[PDB]
């Protein structure tokens, strides 16, 4: 065994619920499960309309032949609509076979999951990303990716947690879960909102230098331990999240594979933060990576 | 502003993926039409020390080999042996079969890895042949039989794992299969030899930059191929060859930046380093996007 990737989930259980929606002149994404599409509300806006738009009022005009879905080249007839929070549920006259085991989960912040980036409902690739503390992600999405899908899945269950809405001025993005409710203090509406101060995941940092000795990195460890607090306020300077006794049990199975205690763990990272790698790497790296979950690693090395 | 390296989305692929066990040996093959393409080594044990596979394979029948498409088994109905794959001839063609194409790889070209574990999709990731030619991959135990692919429009099959070498890295057939570098499938004391950083991939993703709007980097000035080369090569970089030169001109058209003029920058980033900044939000740069991967993220 060795390597270590930032790995994707395979994608095949959510490429075949991805459809095309037009309504006017704006397409965008849906997913498909059942006799149900998913997609953005924004999708029956003009941009006079997003400006400040009401969206019952700009709901109400539409009917039923208003939409055009679309699985391929093959349109799906809209039989019924409605809004849920963010996001417009079509029914549609046809289900789809290729639905997968699956359900809606709301993500927390620190957590990981793969994006399925699609234009005009067709799959573009595949990658892996956390959402950040301050509920952006640092995703790649070009014009008409609106509606593509985050999600994990354990065994062949698929846990749907973001569609994407909107990039922010700084380039970050911003989305909702499936129940359509934005990650973060977001609208979907032009207005000057800003991302948030943004942290780096503590937790995930330490799961990834686990990682690292798993794989045969061990040169940043030291004879050192810390107390939880000192820890605190060394990382806190460093714009790093709060390390807390619930993180501290998370890393229990990973301390246990690997034997180094979790506040030993810190000691390093606190050494490396005050220190730097001078220029050392690990796992090839040159940077702490922090998209990586305690049980990513656990995955990926087990 | 907001890259990521991505890999292919693996539906197409994942359907192709079936679990091969030959005795106590299982590991993960590809199910294209009616034949079972896996590692020649699931025949094995021992037997690695210096395997005379036309004798091992001597004394497998059709029976040997056990196939299992998810819940389902595939009755193996002929077996024979192709440079370092076995080929099984099963009863039915895969109704998930896509339009393919075996191809081989050339270093410094990407592709996406899907994961395997006794047949079933653990993870997909992207990937360069490194000009040493090895992958520096994932992979656990019961990995062997993994695929590597491209997707155009088309899947295009260009590797086959097969095993991890004393480094940490890890080699490889092409899906008819024959290695990538000189490594063989028997236990020996092969080594990956040194490698390089991939020129024309680290030229391609400064291309990428400057499409994107991050162009901090570039200057007045130009170098000969030659000049650049003396300097690059100090770094452990690639020799850049006019061939690669021609491979970035579609970047270099679409940019206005004449490839020469960027390795100009690239020779003032290998001498002087970043000072503080970032290009694409990386603090290094990065060599395992292609000129094709740019274009085509892009578009
Ligand atoms: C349907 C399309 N939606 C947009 O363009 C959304 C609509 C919107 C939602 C919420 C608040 C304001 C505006 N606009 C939006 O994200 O505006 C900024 C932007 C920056 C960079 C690239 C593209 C867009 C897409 O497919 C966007 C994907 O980039
Ligand atoms: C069936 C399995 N194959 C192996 O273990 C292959 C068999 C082999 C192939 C070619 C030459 C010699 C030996 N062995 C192999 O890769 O040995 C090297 C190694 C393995 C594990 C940890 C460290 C080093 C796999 O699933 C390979 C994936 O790990």
């Amino acid at each position: 065994a060795s390597g270590f990737r930032k790995m994707a989930f395979p994608s095949g259980k959510v490429e075949g619920c991805m459809v095309q929606v037009t309504c006017g002149t704006t397409t965008l994404n849906g997913l498909w499960l059942d006799d149900t599409v998913y997609c953005p509300r924004h999708v029956i806006c003009t941009a006079e309309d997003m400006l400040n738009p009401n969206y019952e009022d700009l709901l109400i005009r539409k009917s039923n032949h208003s939409f055009l879905v679309q699985a391929g080249n093959v349109q799906l007839r809209v039989i019924g609509h409605s809004m849920q929070n963010c996001l417009l549920r079509l029914k549609v006259d046809t289900s789809n076979p290729k639905t997968p085991k699956y359900k809606f989960v709301r993500i927390q912040p620190g957590q990981t999951f793969s994006v399925l980036a699609c234009y005009n409902g067709s799959p573009s690739g595949v990658y892996q990303c956390a959402m950040r503390p301050n509920h952006t992600i640092k995703g790649s999405f070009l014009n008409g990716s609106c509606g593509s899908v985050g999600f994990n899945i354990d065994y062949d269950c698929v846990s749907f947690c973001y569609m994407h809405h909107m990039e922010l001025p700084t380039g970050v993005h911003a989305g909702t879960d499936l129940e359509g409710k934005f990650y973060g203090p977001f609208v979907d509406r032009q207005t000057a909102q800003a991302a948030g101060t943004d942290t780096t995941i503590t937790l995930n940092v330490l799961a990834w230098l686990y990682a690292a000795v798993i794989n045969g990195d061990r040169w940043f460890l030291n004879r050192f331990t810390t107390t939880l607090n000192d820890f605190n306020l060394v990382a806190m300077k460093y714009n790093y999240e709060p390390l807390t006794q619930d993180h501290v049990d998370i890393l229990g199975p990973l301390s246990a594979q690997t034997g180094i205690a979790v506040l030993d763990m810190c000691a390093a990272l606190k050494e490396l933060l005050q220190n730097g790698m001078n220029g050392r790497t690990i796992l090839g790296s040159t940077i702490l990576e922090d998209e990586f979950t305690p049980f990513d690693v656990v995955r990926q090395c087990s």
